[PDB]
């Protein structure tokens, strides 16, 4: 059974749920800190998407919506390494985008590392950037070395 | 600065330190799975003396009070890796018998794998257990040690 | 599509008809014990089943008495409608049950079994050996003279579903 | 020590466990009628059950739904357990139903009688003559197509108990 | 005319005179019981009796205190009055407080029997075989030193009334 | 005038100030006890003072604690002041506490003697042989090794 | 680790054991004065006392009494345990009440003095020559026959602590 | 059965027993105007002391606390003739002194005619006052030929 | 003994007496900015000041103004007193600073320094090169001719305390 659910720091299941993603979000990028990854996941201004199975996190999106500057920012996406190369990181972006349409936020921007550009730009993501400089800097953290990439979302498509 | 402070699930920081316990926990103990370690921690009836340097967690001992019983089950004990042999688990410890003297519950009982008995004998755990096993099978979760306290020594 | 619910009657329609439902099967399964027998521990608001659902409908479960003070869960009823046996139905329910008293620091069953459901119990790890001590479940666990009393213990290190 | 109840789902334990018990009678003596569509009936807001209880037991009843706006009452399920038959509590079961609903001023009982019980309604004085109109209660009566449809009239002015 | 009624200190006028009765026939059918013992217990909150109506006047009755924490119940003082013995009023006064605790799942009676009721006691199938652990009632129920302690296991599956 | 009164942590102002004086008491006559486990124990809400009172002022008293589902209850404190000792009041305390305890079916009590006041324990009925099972008083009562664990047996009564 | 506190009876186990703590320094430095006396006055709400704690346990205190519409502070009991005596601890204490009364705005000490503690009060600056006048403390402050009256005026433009 | 109540006006039973007091002082000093007697009995910001025997009023002492000023003045003391020279007087004086060290108020100041005096000193009143007369002239009524008297209490004996 | 914290005019009389503190201490070491002026900003509700307190005494601060519609916080003004400087407390106060403006998911800071102040801010990780676009601050915070435009970039992943 596989489910998806937009949860945050505003139960104990919802909270359970946060340190597992925080627990996934850390294992697979492991050299970010831990303290920094779980600031973040708990922090009320930052959502996390989560895929659920079998009761238990196998994976999420940590997201972070600025509705005054009219984008999102991806911050964490990951899958536990069993359940990778199944279409789960794909869906997850996809049930994103349906949610952000029904939100009114059409703009996605992330700074990608190296190894997740691949994964960025099979879910549409580019370099091209249209949302101008002083929309998102300093709202989102430009780390050096990271590659900033942009999806704009159709609103009119089904995207789930 | 160093500041020990018994937490648990009934606040951000409080939160965060049991993430951060929860993460300990979980990498210096990696038998036990990540989901239970987590349910434990924040289960209201578990406690957990977290070791705080500098804002930051890097030790405890997660442990659930059995008054009733007259004992307390220790659950989880960890110092992060960086910060051991430096005597933070004896200061634990201590502290946790402090805590329990202070609490008049004056028996540990825990289950020690054979990689950290020496610890726990060094902190005055014995094999040799007193508690009748008709009083603890079902309420503690290896070698079971025991460990007794005088309310009479100020341990910290 | 196969469901599973832990459901009881507390102190919603579904439910209750679930819970009429698993009275239904285990009094058809269990024919020496009373139906208002059933009826009784089913509702009463202690008691939880674990009900196993098939397109909306009961075709089996198990009911179940948590003793957090004492440290253990009593089996009560397991059941599950004759043309659905033999197909790991019972098996799965079991499993199911394990998780759940992980998931609430229970590692211990209790059931007393009759010599046609020894075997079933002993497949889902049951044994006669009891470690539980006795002054821990007389007087809180149904007694049943003449049968075996069964005890399963759980290790909260593993995943049963 | 016999009693008459009139009780339905609106329940404390004691009616919840009674209303139980009726399903189990209706499920145990028609054998062919689906449990699940029983238990819904019979814990359905609209519909009501007389009960009969015997020392403090259920032995039988009759579910029943009214149609004030109607004018009519259908009857649902009739039954008395196998241990109790031929005694005359599904006579008096019926009389209690007549008189329960003189004071609410519903005259009329429909109700679908198959090859079994159609001697017992006949005698309870339902016949096949049906004085209320087909567009009375074509939209409302479940239709148990293949048994007999009858209807009973009440005599407001005559004690039933 | 005859009635059962569980009441206690909690009580309106009708309750608080049945209480006074239930005083008076303990005290004179044990009257080396010192009454003003007697009457603290039947007038305790934590206590409940059993009271026996005949033609609304006490005849008859158990007090009694449930432990349901430990799993049993300590039966006090049991008495019918003198015209009124040897006619079965004890035994269905001791059948109604059986099926009263199996409604409410306590199903161990402890109690001390001197040499005048022990085969009363005997009769309503009670033993010297205490299964119950010392441990759970040795700080709980009045230690009558130099009666016998009995006890009586109750079967939740068969109606005792 | 001499009263005797069970008290304990809950109080009200006449009940602290009596605590006090037999933490004072406690605390002169067993010397080499700390001062502040003395007090937790006087305090704690789980153990009772039987205090006897004389002019409104505490001149000795037992602590100890119950253990109903257990059978018995620990004595864990018994004192008199100096200038009132050998005059029968420890002996009526201690009858006291047994009628106390008769009224709440507790019959047996489990206490620690040392070798300055076992010969006291002895004239109340106090003996080696302890017959409750070792299984049911360990981890309950405070377990001291070098002093004696003694026992003694109370008659049940009916009431009036 | 050394810390001050101000605290008094006034739900707080802590301080009451602190209080109970300062009961017995203060009790057993000074002798002459009675248990119950130091205790009754310890424990009163319009009392105060300054405490010195050392590792969570009370090794000192100044128990004191504001008077704040007659323009004094009454102090009633000075001690520090024998083993931590000639330390500073007492000048210590003393320091933090008066940079507690500067931000009060309480400028004047009174205290009674044996010949034992005269010298103790003269170091922390106080003196035999009273400004404040007979009428604005006696009857205020409990006398002593026989002891020394002390007067201690504070400077609330200087830092004590 | 004797008793001791410290009353006053702010109920039938307090009103009966102020209307005793009236009577007893009125009549042990019958050369006082009786409206003045009942007028300060029945005045709020005083209070008596009453000693009941047997449900009846035989004696008790008028005083008014001066918490303020530090002081408490004694008004009237009396006894029934018949339950005089029996200990009753002294026992009045006692409680009032118990009384006044629970309310922190430690100097006792009166004008005591001379039949009085006699009691006053066996109480432990004296002639020498340290009260300043700036915290007394005025509050209370300096009658001319009376005796003023002081007593100073004790807050670390029992008086009672 | 020293502490930091964040605080702003929206109460409390502590509060209240270190924002008198830190005014006094802005003032004198900025003393050819208009005392007026720095008062009027110290107690303007949407600026805050991070308060160094040395034995519950003020010894310096950082007055600040976050700007979370615009990402980013200026800093105002800064100030050790004078017998406290070359200590490392205005270190310690940026390094505090930065760590709650991680937390509050802001991450960078502007100034506007005088030629005296140039060389601290560089310390602390201030560049004159300005990646901030002037459409996102200017208007928000006030360019003063002559003086120097600097910024600091935090990184949220870096502990600063
Ligand atoms: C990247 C994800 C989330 C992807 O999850 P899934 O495996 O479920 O993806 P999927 O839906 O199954 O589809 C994968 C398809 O993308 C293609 N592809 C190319 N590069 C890929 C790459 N690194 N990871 C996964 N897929 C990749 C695959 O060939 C595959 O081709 P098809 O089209 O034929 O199916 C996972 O692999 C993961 O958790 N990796 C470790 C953590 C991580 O790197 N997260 C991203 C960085 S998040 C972060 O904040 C780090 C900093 C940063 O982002 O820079
Ligand atoms: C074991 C601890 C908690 C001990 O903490 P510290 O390293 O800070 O110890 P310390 O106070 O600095 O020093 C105490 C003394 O213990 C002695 N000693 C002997 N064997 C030791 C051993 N395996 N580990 C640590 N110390 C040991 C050392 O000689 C040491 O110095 P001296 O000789 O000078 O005195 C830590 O090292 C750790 O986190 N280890 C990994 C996790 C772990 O093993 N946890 C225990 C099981 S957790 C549990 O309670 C049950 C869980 C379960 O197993 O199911
Ligand atoms: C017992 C169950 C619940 C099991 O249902 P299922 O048929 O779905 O089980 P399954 O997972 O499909 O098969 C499990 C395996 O156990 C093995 N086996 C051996 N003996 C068995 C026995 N009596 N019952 C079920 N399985 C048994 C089978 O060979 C089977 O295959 P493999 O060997 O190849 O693995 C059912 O048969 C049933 O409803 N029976 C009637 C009701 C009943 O007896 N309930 C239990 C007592 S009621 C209770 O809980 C106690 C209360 C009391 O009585 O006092
Ligand atoms: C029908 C009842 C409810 C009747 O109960 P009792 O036996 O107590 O009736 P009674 O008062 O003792 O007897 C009254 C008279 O009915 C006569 N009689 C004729 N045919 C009968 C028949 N099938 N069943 C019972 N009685 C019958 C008896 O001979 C008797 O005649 P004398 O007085 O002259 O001596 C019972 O037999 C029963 O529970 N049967 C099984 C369940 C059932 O069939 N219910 C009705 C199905 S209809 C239903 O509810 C389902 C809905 C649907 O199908 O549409
Ligand atoms: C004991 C009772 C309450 C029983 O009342 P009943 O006479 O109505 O009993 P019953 O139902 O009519 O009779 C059932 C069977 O018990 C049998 N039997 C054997 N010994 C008996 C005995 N001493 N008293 C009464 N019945 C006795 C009868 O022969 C009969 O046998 P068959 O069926 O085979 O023909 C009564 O006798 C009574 O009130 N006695 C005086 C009060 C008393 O002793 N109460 C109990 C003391 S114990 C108590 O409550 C005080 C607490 C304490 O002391 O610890
Ligand atoms: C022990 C007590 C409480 C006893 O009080 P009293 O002096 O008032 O006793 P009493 O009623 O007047 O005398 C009763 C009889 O006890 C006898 N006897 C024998 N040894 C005695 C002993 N050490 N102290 C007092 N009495 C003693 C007397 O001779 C007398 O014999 P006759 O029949 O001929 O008249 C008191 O002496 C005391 O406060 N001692 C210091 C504190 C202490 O030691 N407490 C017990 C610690 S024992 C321990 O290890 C912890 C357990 C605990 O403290 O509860
Ligand atoms: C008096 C104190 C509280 C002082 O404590 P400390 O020893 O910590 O003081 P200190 O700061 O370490 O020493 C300060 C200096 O004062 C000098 N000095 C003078 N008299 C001293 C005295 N009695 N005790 C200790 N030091 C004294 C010493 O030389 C010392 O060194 P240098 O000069 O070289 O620097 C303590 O000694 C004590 O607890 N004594 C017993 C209780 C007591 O006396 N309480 C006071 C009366 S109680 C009260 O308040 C009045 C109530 C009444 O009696 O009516
Ligand atoms: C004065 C009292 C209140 C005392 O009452 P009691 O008789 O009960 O006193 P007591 O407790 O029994 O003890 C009396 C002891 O004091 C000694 N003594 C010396 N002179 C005494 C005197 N006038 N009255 C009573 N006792 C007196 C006795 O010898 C006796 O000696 P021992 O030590 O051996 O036992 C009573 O006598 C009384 O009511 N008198 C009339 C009213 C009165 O005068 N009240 C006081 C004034 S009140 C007022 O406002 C008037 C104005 C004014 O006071 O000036
Ligand atoms: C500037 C501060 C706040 C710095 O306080 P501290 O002395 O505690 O700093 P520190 O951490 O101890 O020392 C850090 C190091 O900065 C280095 N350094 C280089 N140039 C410096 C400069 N102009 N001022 C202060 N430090 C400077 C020093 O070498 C020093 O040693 P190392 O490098 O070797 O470690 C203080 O000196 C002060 O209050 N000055 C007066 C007011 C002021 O000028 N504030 C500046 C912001 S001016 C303002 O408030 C508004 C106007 C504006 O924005 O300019």
């Amino acid at each position: 059974i596989i489910e998806f659910h937009v949860i945050g720091n505003s139960n104990r299941r919802v909270l359970l749920w946060l340190v597992g993603l925080q627990n996934v979000f850390s294992h697979q990028l492991p050299r970010m800190p831990k303290e920094y990854i779980a600031r973040l996941v708990f922090d009320p201004k930052h959502k996390t998407l989560a895929l659920i199975k079998d009761g238990r996190v196998i994976g999420g999106i940590c997201f972070r919506m600025f509705p005054t500057q009219g984008f999102t920012e991806i911050v964490f996406c990951a899958v536990t390494s069993n359940e990778q190369v199944k279409g789960y990181g794909t869906h997850l972006m996809n049930h994103l985008k349906e949610y952000h349409i029904k939100h009114n936020i059409l703009y996605f921007l992330t700074y990608a590392d190296e190894y997740a550009i691949g994964y960025f730009k099979k879910q549409g993501f580019s370099k091209d950037i249209k949302v101008p400089k002083s929309r998102y800097l300093g709202y989102i953290k430009d780390y050096e070395g990271a590659t900033l990439m942009e999806c704009e979302l159709n609103p009119r498509i089904p995207y789930t």
